[PDB]
Formats: structure tokens, sequence, C-alpha cells
């Protein structure tokens, strides 16, 4: 009767090659090989991961069951050893904004035909030893546009930044209408698609700004902790110490971010190891687009583009409206200067000629620690006594007089 898929026969798998191969690191946690479930209603197959730092355990996951994964998995899946937050605000935001029948909804619905959210899914769940490893897995996702710094010659291009930075203009324009700002454009939150390298996306939102706080009827605050967005990574100066809602934030992220990378680091985001300079440049260049242009860019009336869109940014404050409809043909204006184009191209090829990277990087890496001994348990003897009495001895003598 029925039949898996269509109707495409084997006849053969290899026509001059020979290797397959199987061992070539194995694991605990996510191993490649492994089938995954999703939230009870989904099995895909775990393979081999695309980079490893400091978040979880990226890999790539299949809708199949069969042998060795490979490069037959378009998707990739974020786990962590047991967790409640960073995860719960990717995920919150992933299924209420990415999810496909809203993004494809609201893409249609302007035309936008490309948008900055990523594509969710699903979510999974795995028991190992009694603890709970939870995940998520997403379109694609290849490369971070921190590679592509370096790619640039350690600073990126008008024409690069420009265009790179209208695709995120309409991307702080939909996070907005979803109550979500403060997405922290920068090269280590902006991803290209893996599947599709040819656009990017801004990842962390959740743990950002979800427009306005929750349960707070005084607009004024003056404390930086009900917010404590990033660090210092391009952070607007209140945004930082939670002083009024941030909107205009993302606008000055995109602004400095030209000059970042068009310059190659500032003095202020510089290393970020010494704040102390990092927020006196930050006030004073703020107020200092005219000093700032014309220290970090030429002096031969070269500039304009982003000037003209530092500009608004200065003065977004008594207009009320975001103006992002103007900054955006600020950036894409522009654009006619340099012979430039807005079809559909982000210039993020950074040597798009071969198909299989690989170069030497496969060393011992560290995972965990045990010890022979440890200080939690062994022998637990009882100093002190409670005991109220005064009887004990099978005697008692009679001494003095009571009275």
């Amino acid at each position: 009767g029925s039949s898996g898929s269509s109707g495409m026969p084997r006849v053969k798998a290899a026509q001059a090659g020979r290797q397959s191969s199987a061992k070539r690191h194995l694991a605990e946690q996510f191993a490649v090989g492994e089938i995954i479930t999703d939230m009870a209603k989904k099995e895909w197959k775990v393979g081999l991961p695309i980079g490893q730092g400091g978040f979880g355990c990226i890999y790539l996951a299949d809708m199949n069951s069969s042998e060795s994964v490979g490069s037959d998995a378009p998707c990739v899946v974020k786990v962590e050893p047991s967790d409640n937050g960073p995860l719960f605000t990717e995920l919150k935001f992933y299924q209420r904004a990415a999810k496909p029948e809203q993004i494809q909804k609201w893409i249609r619905t302007r035309k936008l035909k490309y948008l900055g959210v990523p594509k969710y899914w699903g979510s999974g769940l795995h028991d190992k030893n009694g603890k709970s490893y939870r995940f998520m897995i997403m379109d694609r996702f290849g490369s971070d546009l921190q590679k592509i710094y370096e790619a640039n010659a350690k600073r990126f291009s008008r024409k690069t930044v420009l265009q790179l930075s209208l695709r995120i203009l309409d991307i702080l324009e939909y996070i907005h209408e979803h109550e979500y700002v403060h997405g922290d454009i920068k090269a280590s939150n902006l991803l290209l698609n893996y599947k599709n390298p040819d656009q990017v996306y801004l990842v962390d939102y959740g743990l950002a700004y979800r427009y306005c706080p929750e349960g707070v009827h005084k607009e004024y605050k003056e404390d930086p902790k009900r917010c404590h967005d990033g660090t210092i990574e391009f952070t607007s100066i209140d945004a930082h110490n939670g002083v009024a809602p941030s909107r205009r934030g993302d606008l000055e992220i995109l602004g400095y971010c030209m000059i970042q990378w068009l310059t190659g680091h500032l003095p202020w985001e510089d290393n970020l190891k010494d704040p102390k300079y990092v927020r006196d440049s930050k006030i004073r260049y703020r107020e200092n687009i005219a000093s700032l242009m014309d220290k970090c860019f030429p002096e031969k009336n070269k500039p304009g583009e982003i000037a003209k869109y530092m500009e608004t940014v200065k003065l977004l404050d008594y207009t009320e409206k975001p103006l992002y409809e103007n900054l955006r043909d600020i950036l894409l204006q522009g654009l006619k200067a340099i012979g430039s184009k807005d079809d559909g191209k982000l210039d993020l090829s950074v040597v798009e000629n071969g198909g299989l990277k690989a170069k030497t990087i496969t060393k011992k890496r560290k995972k965990e620690i045990e010890e022979s001994k440890e200080p939690g348990v062994e022998d637990t003897e009882w100093s002190n006594t409670q005991t109220e009495e005064a009887i004990q001895t099978r005697s008692r003598t009679r001494k003095r007089v009571q009275k």
C-alpha cells in the first residue's frame, strides 16, 4: 500500500567516493546520531555542532530517524544543562515574534519580504540522570557579523554598513510593534542564514526590553537594575540606568555601529574593560556627532549619509514619532551616492567560492571537572547536646541547707 517518500530508488550512493566514517568525537550530552524530542510532538536527529563558545550546546537537527546526520540537517538546536531564564527569554520571544504563523502573516501584510525575526519551529527537552535539558530548534543560522568584521579588514565598508543598517532598521520597526526593543545590534548578536547565506538576523530580545516594565506607575527610576540590558556594548546611556522606557536606544546602537565598524573600534568600545572612559566618551560623542564624525571619518566632505542619520537621532526626542520611516530613507538614500541599490544583497559574502571550509582547528577542549574526594558528606558527629534535667546518678547525696 503506502510507501516512503514519493519514490526515489537508491541505485547508488557514491560514484567516486568511499569513506562514510563515524567515529570522530563522542559526547555525553548531545552526540552525533542520537534523536531529540520536541514538546512531545516531534523527534529530530542531532548531528554535529557548528561553533561553540559560551551559550550551551549548538547542534544540527534533522527531521529523520536515519543513521548519521552529517550535512543533511537544515536546522540548528541550542541545548543547556538545566536552566530557567536565558532560553526562557529567547523561547518566549520566539514563539511570540518568531512564530512562522505570525511572521508569515506580518511580512505578507507589509510585504517586508525579509524581516529581522528568526524562524521558530519548536522546542524540545531531554532528561538524563535526573537532569532536565531544555533546547530549541532554529531555522538555520550560520556565522555572526563578528566573523565578517575581520573579513572586511578589521573595518566594515560604507556600502556594507549602509546596506546592513537598512536591513536592521526594518527589524527595529517590527519588534517595536511586538512590544520588544533594545535587541542589541552588534557583531555578536547578528547572524547570517546558514542554509541561505545572504541575510542576517538579530538575536537576543526577551533579555532586553519588553516595552516598558510590568508593574510600575512612575516613569522615572534612575536605577541601573530594573533593566540591566547588557553591560556596555553600544547600550543607551539612559537605558543602562533604567531611566525612562527604551525606544530611541535602538537607533543609537546603529548610529555608533557604523563609526565602530567603519572606523574600527573607538575610545569607548575598544575593550569594554574600562567603562570609566566608555561612559564619558558616550555622553560626549552623543552630543558631538560632528566632532566624532570628523575625528572618525575623513574631513574631505566625504561623509554625510551617516551625519544626517545621527542628526535625527540627536534630535529624536521632541518629535514623538520614532521617525523610523525617515531614518531608513537617510541610510537608503545615501546608497545612491555609492552607486548602490536596494534589491536584496547584504554584501556579507566574504568569499563565497568553494563549498568546503574546515581549516586546521580541531584541538582537545575542556568540558567538566570531577575530583576523587568531596567535602559534602563523610561524618557528622554531635558537638552540642540539649538536655534540661538534674538527675542521672542512682545515689544523690545531701549536704548544706537550702534556706
